[PDB]
This record gives C-alpha cells, sequence and structure tokens, in this order.
C-alpha cells in the first residue's frame, strides 16, 4: 500500500462521505499521509465515540450535557440517563488540573491536565461496561446501560500556537475524546481594571487552528467532532487589524499594549461564526446571558450562509434563572434552542456546583448535628435507587465484584 | 552543630516535651542523625498542622472530619464550620489516584496517589488563604477563616514492607499531612470466598511499620500525628504464628494459602491495640458496625494499661443508622464516643457519597426537565448563602480577583 | 456475537495458533470473556510488537538488548542495529521513576512508573518513524530504519498480590509493551545482616502471578511475550513452607521474621523454571556471576522436561569480565548461550553506566579545561557519522524538522 | 507583625541589602505583602541554593554549568567538581518533559515539565548528601562533598503571558532552583519558510515577565537569580510596533501574519539588553555563532550604561569549535569571556549529546562484538575511579547502602 494509494483512498473518503459533506480543509490527504509515520495506531474510543457523538447530535432533537471534573460524576450522568459527557476547561483549572492548583480560567494549568481527565472518565466509564458485562447482563436486556457515552473537551486556545493545538487536539484523541472545542479569546493576555475585558484573535488565526485540530484529528485516523467557539458577543478587543474580515469591527481606538478595540455583540459574533463555519462541525456563540431571542437571531444569520449547520449552546450557571425567567420560559428553554439548530446544549460548572453545595451542605450540618447530617444524605441516598442509584453500594460501584471475580478466576 | 551536639538535643527533645508523653522509639536519636543528611529541609505546612491537629486533639471535645477527594471538597468542609479533613484512600482508590483508574481498597492504585491528593488540599487551602489575605482580612477580624486545617492522611499498610512505608510517610509530610495512618492488613491479599475475608499481618510486622513511619516523622522534622489502624475486629486470618502477642487468638487451622485462621473479636482486637499503644499517637480499631458498647468496652480496655491515650473511630457510612438506631442515639453518638477518649472521628467515604449523590440527583432531573434542575441546584445555593456558602461568587472561589490582582500588580 | 460464540473462536484460536504451544492457562476462554467487557480497546504497538518480539526470538540465533531508560537511549539502541530494548526496573528506580527519586532496587517507587516510561520510549520511537516517513523514505528503501522495536518490560515482582500484577501487565501492554517479565521473591521484604538476602515467595504465589499476568494479556487482546524469572539460585530464604515443591529445599531452620532458610543454587532454581515453564513463553534464571558451565547444567535441565523452551539471561554489568575470562570467552559468550536456547539476552543496567561514565566524564574535563573537552565529545560525534550517528543534527533528531512540516501544512 | 510593619521590613531589605543594588521593582513592598498570604512556607533549597549562586556568581573568575536532563547526570557533574547545574528548555523537551513526548524546542511540553525535572535533580542531590552523610563524612573532612549545587532553569518565555510566567517562576521556586531565565520571542508563533525565523515580543511585554518573575521570587520570600535573555541578535521579526525603543529596529516591512521585520544584530541586542538590565540579575544575549569579538562589543555596551552588570554566555553545542577556531583559542575561550564580565557560562545541550553518544557507541558495538563492546565501557569506567567517579559501585551510587541503614535502624 504506497503514499498515493493511501492518499487517493483517504481522499474519497471525505468526498463520498456524509460526514465530511459541507466541510473544507485547507490542506490535501497527501499531506494527511506524509505526517501520519508509516504506521497507523488505533484509538478506539475516539473513534466509536465521535461515531457515536455524529448520529446522537444528527439524529436526536438535541443533546445536553453537564460538566464533569471526575470519572464519577461522568459514570453518574450516565446513570442518570444522559448520553454526553462535557468536560470544563474551568472546571479542571479550578480544581482537577495536574498542577493540583486552584486556578481563574486563564489557561494557568498545564496543557496536559484536560485530556488526563478525560483518560479519567473514560478508564472509570470503561470499569462500570466491565462490571455491568462480568454479571452477565448482555446488550438488549433490560437495564442494560451503554456506559462509552461521547466525552466533548474544552481545548481552550491551544495553549499557544498552531503547534499547540495540533499537539493539543492529539492528547485528546489519545485520551479517547469523541469532540474537542477552540476557542478564538486569548485568556492568557486578558486585560484588567475598567477598559477592559477578553482579547480576541484575528479570524486568521482562529482559522488556522481549526486547520490544525482537523490536521490533527485525520492523522490520528478519527473523525473527532470539531466545534468552532467565539467570544465575539463580548469581547472589545483584538491582538491585531490584519484580518479584512475584522476591519469593519475596529472603533479605531487602541490600548497601552497595542490592541485595537472593537464593537462588540452579535454582528461581530456573527462575522466570526461564518468564517469558522466551512471549518467546524458545531458552532458556538459563547453566552452570558441566555436569550432565545438572541439565540434565534444568531442561528438564522448562520444558516442564512450554511443552512441545517448543527449549533450549540452554553446555559450559564452565573446567571439567576428563576429571578429573570419565568417557570415556563426556563422549562422549555432547551427543546426551543433545540429547534433552532443548537443540538448539543450544557451547563459547564454543573460539577462544580454540585460538588460545591453538596459538601458545604453536608458539612454544616455535621458541624452543628454531626452523625444526623449523614443520616439526612444516605436517606436522600435510599430515596434515589428507585430511579437508578446503585452508589448506595458502594462496594460493587468501585468494582469490588468485578476484581474479586478476577482473583477467584486466578486462584482457581 | 556537631552529630553529638545534634543528637543531645534531639534525646533532650523526646525527654522534655510533653507532646512526646507516654511515646516509644524503637531506634536513639544518634540515628535519627545518622539518616536526616547533613541539611535539614523545611516543611512548614507539615510542622505546623501536626502542632494545630495535636492542640485540638487535646483541647477540643473531640475533633470530627469528613472524607474529602478534592480541594473544592476540603476547602468547602473549612468554609462550613470543621476544623479537620480527612483523606480515605478508598475514595482515591475510586476516583482521584494518580493512575485515573476506578479500583477498590485494596492498594491497587500507585503509592504516591494519596500524598499527591493531600498536596492538592495544601494547594487549594493555600489558595483560598491567599484570597481572603488579598482582600485585607486580617486575622481576629469577624468572618476571618484559618484555611489551613490539619490533614489526616490514609497510608494503607505502607504499599510494601518497611522501607515503602517509610517512603510513603515522607511524601504525607512534604506534601503537608498533619496526620498519617497506617493499618495492620493486606489488602493486596484478602480471601475471595465464604472461607476469607481481611488477612492481618503479625504484630511484630504492624509494629515494624510504625517505626518506620516515625522514623520517617523525626527524619523530615516534624512532629507528625501517627495513628494506628488494626482490622482485628472482623480479619479472622493471619500471613503467620511467629508473633506470641498472636497465637492466642489463632484456631489450629490453615488455609491453602498458608494463612492461618484466628478468632476474630474484640480480645484479638484489643491485643493489637495495646501491642500499637506504646508507638502510635491514637489508636483506631476499625469497625463495621457501630456500637456504643463495644466502643466503651475498647476504651476501658486501652485506658487500663495507658490512661488518656487518644483514640479515633470511623463512622461507617454503609451501614443503615436509622435501620438500627433511633434519632436520639444517632443525634448523641459523635458526642459520647468524645467523653470515651475518641477525639477524632470521621465518615470515610463522605466525599464518594457527597459527590456521587449531587452529580445523579441533578442529572437525572436534567435529562427529564433540563434547565428547571439546575435551577433546584441553584436555589438550594442561594439559600446557603446566609450559613457561609461563598461558592455562588464562582469567579472570587477560584481565585479570579487574587490574580487580577497579580495582573494589576505588574501591568501599572 | 454472543458470549458462547466469542468463548468458541478464543478457545480455538489457543488450540490453533502454534503461538499458543506448549502453553498452559489455569483459566478458560469463557473467564477471558466475562472479565473483558462488552467491547474490546485495540493496542496496535503492544500487538504488532508482540507479534515481532516473538517472531525475532524464534527465528534468529538469539536477540539482545541493552537497558535503556529514556525515550533517546532506546532510540539511539535502533539506530545501533539492535532489534529490542530491554527495560530495567533497577534503572527506573534509580533515575527514572515518576516519584522523581534515587532509590535502591526494593519495588519502592511507584507501581506506574516503568509504563510511563515505556510509554515514552514508544512516543519517541512514533516520532522518529513520523520523521523518517515525513522526509519520503519508504520501506525497502536504502537505509530505512524500522523504529519500532519491542520492549521487554521489568515488573518487579508485581508490587503486591495478583490483582497489582494484573494490572501492571494492563499497564505494560495499555504503555505498548511486548515484554513483560515477573520475578518470584519479595523484595519488599529483603532481609539484612550476614544472615538474610532476597526472600522467595512458594511456587504457588509465582505461578499466580503468571496466570495473573497471561489473564491480562488475553483480557487486553494482545500475545504479549511473558518472561518468568527465578531467584532461586541465589535465595536462601522463602516467606512459607506450604508448597509442596519448595519442602525439598527447606533447611528446617526459621528467622526471627518467621521466614524459612532455604538450600541456594542450581537444584532450587531448576524446580521454579520446571514450575513455570508451562505458564510462561520465557523461563529466565537470575545470575550474579555469568558462567557457561552453570548456563548449559540450566537450559538441560529445564529441556530435558520441555524440549526447545525458550529461555533467557541477563550478564551482569558489575561482574569483572576482564579479571575473570579472556577475551576470546567474553568475544564468544552471546553466541555461545544463544546455542543452549537462551534466545532473549540483556544487560539490565548499560544505560545507568552509558550516561553516568559520559556526563562524569566530560563534566571532569569540563571542569579544568573547559571547552576543550566538550570539543573532544564533539569530535566523536563526527566520527559515528560514519556509523550511522544522525543526533548531530540536533535539530531534525527532536523533529524540528517534522513540526516545521506540520507549521507549514496549516500555514498558506 | 501587622502589614505596615511587614512592608517596612521588606522595603528596608530592598533598600539596605546590596544584593538589591541596581535592581529595580516596578511594585512595592506592600504589593509583596498583599499577595503572599497570611503565612509564607520556607522553600530551604530555593532560598539556600540561591544565595550560594549569588556568591559564587560575584566572587569566582566565572562559574561554568552543563546541560543535565537527570538527576544521575547532574550528579556525576558536581561528583566531577562543577559548581552549578543547569537544566535546559530545549534538553526537556527533546526528552524529560512530563507529555512523555520528543520535541522540538517551541514550548510545546507541559508548562510543568521543567520544575518536575528541577525537582528531580534535587531529590537525587539530597540522596547523594545523605548516603555521605550516613557514612560518616562531615562538612570539612579531606573530600566532603556539596552535593547541594545551585539549579539554573530554562523557563522559556513563561508559556503565555505575565500570570504564566508567575506561576512558572512559582513553581520552580518550589522545585528548588536558585536561577531561572526567561526569553524575549514568541517560540510558540516561529515564521516557517525562507522569510522566517524566531518572533521577538516589544521590550515592554518581555519586561512585565521579568517583572512577573520577580514578583513571584519576592512573594515566595527566596533571593532567585533572574536571568533576562534576548534573542534580539538573529531575530528579525516582531509580534508588534507599539514600543518606542523598538520603532528604531523596524525596517518598514510586514507580513501575512502581521508581524514587523526588523533589523537583527548586535544594536538590537543592545536595546534590548539595556532595556532588560534594570530587571535582571544577570544579561543574556543568546548567540549561534560563538565569537569573542561580538562577546566583547556586547559586554562593552552593557557596561558601558551598567558597569559590573554581571553577564552569561551559552556555548553552542552544534558550533564546530574545530573547523573554525584553533585549539588554544578554544582553551581560552571561558576564561577570556569571564574576563569581560560573563560570569555563568554553560554548554545547554550537554545532556542530549552525552547520553545519545553513549548509548549509540556502546549499542553499535554491542551489535558486532556483544560483551566485548560493554567491556570496553567498564574498563572505560575503572580508569575514571582515580577521579572521584563513584558509579561502579551502583548499588551505592543509588542508596542501596542508605536505605539498608533504615532497614537495620527498624529492625534491631
Amino acid at each position: 500500500m504506497s503514499r498515493q494509494q493511501q492518499a487517493q483512498e483517504l481522499q474519497k473518503q471525505w468526498e463520498t462521505d456524509p460526514r465530511w459533506k459541507g466541510i473544507k480543509r485547507a490542506f490535501t490527504a497527501e499531506d494527511v499521509v506524509r505526517l501520519r509515520g508509516s504506521i497507523q495506531q488505533e484509538h478506539t474510543l475516539a473513534k466509536r465515540g465521535a461515531e457515536k457523538l455524529w448520529t446522537l447530535i444528527n439524529n436526536e432533537p438535541f443533546v445536553n450535557a453537564l460538566g464533569a471534573l471526575t470519572g464519577n460524576q461522568a459514570m453518574q450522568q450516565v446513570k442518570a440517563g444522559l448520553k454526553a459527557i462535557y468536560l470544563s476547561g474551568w472546571q479542571v483549572a479550578g480544581d482537577a488540573n495536574v498542577a493540583g492548583e486552584m486556578y481563574p480560567d486563564q489557561s494557568l494549568y498545564p496543557a496536559n491536565s484536560v485530556p488526563l481527565v478525560v483518560k479519567r472518565i473514560n478508564n472509570t466509564l470503561t470499569r462500570a461496561d466491565q462490571i455491568q458485562w462480568s454479571e452477565g447482563k448482555n446488550p438488549g436486556d433490560e437495564g442494560y446501560v451503554d456506559f462509552f457515552a461521547p466525552i466533548v473537551a474544552d481545548a481552550e486556545a491551544g495553549f499557544g500556537g498552531v503547534l499547540n493545538a495540533f499537539e493539543l487536539m492529539k492528547a485528546m484523541i489519545e485520551a479517547g475524546a469523541s469532540g474537542v472545542h477552540f476557542e478564538d479569546q486569548l485568556a492568557s493576555v486578558k486585560k484588567c481594571g475598567h477598559m477592559g475585558g477578553k482579547v480576541l484573535v484575528p479570524t486568521r488565526e482562529a482559522v488556522a487552528k481549526l486547520t490544525a485540530a482537523r490536521l490533527a484529528a485525520d492523522v490520528m485516523g478519527t473523525p473527532t467532532v470539531l466545534v468552532a467557539r467565539t467570544d465575539a458577543e463580548a469581547a472589545d478587543l483584538i491582538t491585531s487589524d490584519i484580518d479584512d474580515n475584522d476591519k469593519p469591527y475596529l472603533t479605531g481606538e487602541r490600548t497601552v499594549e497595542g490592541f485595537f478595540r472593537t464593537k462588540p455583540g452579535l454582528e461581530q459574533a456573527i462575522s466570526r461564526g461564518l468564517a469558522y463555519a466551512p471549518y467546524a462541525d458545531l458552532i458556538w456563540c459563547e453566552t452570558g446571558k441566555p436569550d432565545l431571542e438572541y439565540a434565534k437571531k444568531f442561528a438564522e444569520a448562520i444558516h442564512k450562509q450554511f443552512p441545517g449547520k448543527l449549533l450549540s449552546y452554553n446555559c450559564s450557571p452565573s446567571f439567576n434563572w428563576k429571578k429573570n425567567l419565568d417557570d415556563a420560559t426556563i422549562a422549555k428553554f432547551q427543546k426551543e434552542l433545540g429547534a433552532m439548530g443548537y443540538k448539543f446544549q450544557f451547563i459547564t460548572l454543573a460539577g462544580f456546583h454540585a460538588l460545591n453545595y453538596s459538601m458545604f451542605n453536608l458539612a454544616h450540618g455535621y458541624a452543628r448535628t454531626q452523625m444526623s447530617a449523614f443520616v439526612e444524605l444516605q436517606q436522600a441516598e435510599f430515596a434515589a435507587a428507585d430511579k437508578g442509584f446503585t452508589a448506595v453500594k458502594h462496594q460493587r460501584e468501585v468494582g469490588t465484584g468485578y476484581f474479586d471475580a478476577v482473583t477467584q478466576t486466578v486462584e482457581r
């Protein structure tokens, strides 16, 4: 099997497979072959998960996710009934990076931190499937869970340049991620104080990253779902003015550092979304205030040029939903976005809030009433059994039963 | 300072200090010095934490803790009012070891895992303290939180022989642990089957580990709180017969693997309690079935031979508390154990149940009712604000405001 | 594919494939399937490398390796024309474990350490291949190097029980190891003083680890080459007397610890070799003194019972070869052992001695004659270019050209 | 001690101590205290190492170091008589990063990789001092080695913006680094093609990083030696024209990326050297061609405005020293440079060349002569025993002696 033969084979697949419908690549298949090496190592979960995610995203009304920061959190989301897992960069920074430090969301943690948390979840999901399968329960049977839910992972802005982006994608696929998202800001050069806020890079550079992320997915031989995030809705600063796509938004003012001020909002958002559309699989306008009217406008704006383009949407945990929206709007919210084209929706900091509220809640009681506090939680756990909560049986949950099986198999 | 002069001053320490009242070392100060190396690196956190944990242990009616598996979990425990943090090896095995796999409690994960998580908690707590200080709150002010609560870490049975034990203790101290506990089983050779279970090591070997654990502490130069765990209440197997301390409890029988069956119960527990009492600072009989009668008997038995000697108790999270107790005994459970001398008490798997319930409860709602399940959580958070819950202000919690102060100091 | 069908294909394979000729599994194909899980994840390197390693040790006169502790060491070994890579646990303990400590050889480092290094080597070997390929060179072309040389890994005594070994084997395979060895001592309890040395475990427990290793290899779905090591030649202690295979060698004495003293040498080693042979692909009797006489007796001892059994041999880096053997004996030593059936041979600590001598030497002259000492080293490197040494082009070697390719493919 | 008193004591230290003569701090003692937290944690090794390095640098004719990528290498460097250790980022990228990947030099590895290696080297040295001390040797015996040589570590360009540099400097300090350098390029955005090369950042930004670095040293409470590197001799691109200091060098041309082409050489190097001098302890103009002539002009240009400013020089390992310089020039090179003010000098990739050549040379021979090749190395190792090479007694070298002493201390 020659280089030429591998390239034609690859090229036909981009042309034929409807997975790649309307997806531009600023590189040839001959390029992908040159950068493969001679042998291709298989990445099962990255491949199966990406295909599963693609299917779910295209057939289902929508898919909703919560941010997970541990394997257990992700597991309980699959057991609760969810179909995909979201890995927040913010959560990892905050409470689960390889540096073991607590950080804000400014790309401070080491570049391998999220891929290691992707592997954590997949290793936990792999264990649960093993526990299930070890107890005789086959696919088809009543109660059977597919524990290999697709993971979608935060890749920040690549942790530097195109090569960092390229390597970050690879780390993700190796760790078993089904989807990855690259944003178009520099959170490492955020201007502080009044007149500050987020800082964007040129469309030129955001595109070069996505090109890098797709090159990396191809070289790895996985059809990973690529998500393009834009921060243009609120980002009113840009590092440079060279890209003609961005000049229309310049207010003409500069800052001490040399950034150009820009006019934020929907129009800036749209020009990014449109520029990223040919290269990404989903587009995502990062929002702080959840608003269906805004969402409809953005959706329509993108759909004018790319009809039926899959979108994604993050529901802010910071926003006060009861104060600003009535129960009917809150209750219908995700369904309405689903109609619009927002096929992937998620709460980024779900796990943070859950973890942090649970423990504070228990502890405050514990400090006051001691063991009675714990029983409140325990009874709550028993009440949850009905709905599918097996973790009360703590030993079986971590895989005690499975490893006994292993020891019994060897000692016999 | 010469080796003689350093050895004198260390012995003088062991004879002088009331911290070392009642405690036996099977080695000389000359030995500690011969193994220190020429210079003694300082471990701020380990030292101050042991000292704070000691005073607490000896003055408060008692000290109660809950298992934490992330910095966030610990951090809330301090904000909740708790004065100490417990670090389960079960929970790390289950969801926070550096291998990133889900294991059962059998020392399967890599030996540096718990110390890694000790270091996390202390990194987070250090960040909690920096935020508070950078906001201009001084100690003595209202609402000021001492974030540096001492950590009591689980060292299993040292992960091998005496050297593994020795090296693990150094890892714990370097991370900044304030207490470490060692147990007298081999979970690595737990027997499966009807005639199986936990398996003890000779008193001789358990004491061997305790010596190594304390020698570790002295070489690091920290008065670390050492805790000895016997599993001799339920464990009915032992690997060997050599120790005369253990022969009285044998039943003459031998298993296939060459272990010796023993008669489990309070008396076996007791002999191990008495054996370890000269070497460890607190003695802990691990129990599966919480019982005030049992507790009081084991309290009186040890106190007859070592009066005043501190103790600790694990309040099993798997046991059905209401099923087997009335609210009044439950509500006065820890209270009572204090009086008996159980100055350190904890729920090993508190963090597991806290983490795993919340995410499930949330996801199950989120699955069926989307955003309104998150709203239910968000409203609970707002209620907890009065009681000290600051996590709602998520940006400030993770250090955003602290790191903004770092950026403003540089760029001005 | 149903469970019974899967077990059918697997069982038949063990009977049909000459790879498994002479090999006994103390467990069924149904057990393997039961413990796999629902999906099998692929491990390309582990598989291809295990298939390649097997081909070499059966078809070549003998395969020889040197111990490597970084990826560069390994990368060079392959460019020098060696066909296999050895990964010492001693070298890892000493200079390349994840604890970052300098340690002696008593299984003191974290259990995940050697896999981390096996993975590092493969990452490097993957990069040498990507470079070669990216430059246009194809297989068959003059000069083309096969950079995927298989790695045989030190798993010590498995760091505990059968689960610990199971898991380490899985880490070895996941990291891309092609061979793994397990020794029958318990280094963790090495007796000190005159009346001491290595302690053996019962033949029963050794075989239990070997079966554990095989089970894992089957559960991962890789035909990994399993090497059983005996320390019975020197070891004159044993932990327990239950196994009838060991009783013939007991003296009847017992140490303070409870160990039983035994009669070391060729007879004890053979009883172990013979006991392990059914379970392992290679048998290894560890020696301190190299001796062709001893080798032949052991080879013939094994071969009477197991004709043509593949054996492996360690050539001590500490033995004074020139003082005790003449040059012609030294020159033929590995060829001679090959004909006896030692098909895999290595020098455990070749990298330790390479690395430490080369730096000391450089540093010693540099401290006295500064840049003149480095020019000596640089001039040696120039002479090596004739012989295949490419690392003078230091940029290309680490992949500067490859990543400039990736930069160029994304940009323009 | 109130905040006011702390600030005053710290301010007095800056105005009083000669260590800080001619060092500008773009911030106040009040600021350092605000960001300290409520309790400073001690970092013995970083503090003592910094002070030691400061004395050596101000008193020796010069100090010279080689690049070390393992603890063993630094250990041999100290045994051979070198007075400090250098830690190359290039080397860590290529063979020692925590990602486990072979990388070129463009800040691809995870940001914590170099601190981890600084921590490894310190652990090895710490162990060496333990072995020595446990053998009875005291300071001021004939041959007593001070194994705690200072480490000067590569921080590249801080892996992002001011806060990334801040955090990296803190990681260095915690690992026990004595010196740290930061360069003024964005390696992560290297221009490819014939019209490309390295890319400088604005003077203004390089100083912000240096300011950040110093703020970190002060917050950590150690007098860490801060080196400022400039790539302005060969770099002919810059990200922006915002800085008046840089404008003079612009050729008015621009690239597709929107970078500004500059005029490289001594003049642009001087403007950076002068710009950084007030914030750095040493100044380093990185050069590709070792030229004494150049080194002189540069030294003079700097000392014109900052008399007696300590400089540092990297001695290129790629340069063909013999083809270009006669042996007497090669011999006088580090002495001559020292006489100009270059008080820290180092060969960056010494470790890479020593490790790769040695293993290639051993392995090439081993492929063709087997053991006779290893015996050449072993004989070579015996000859260096005269000179201080202790590694042939290999069990002692890695601490078998020390840990035996510990086991015997425990078992007695």
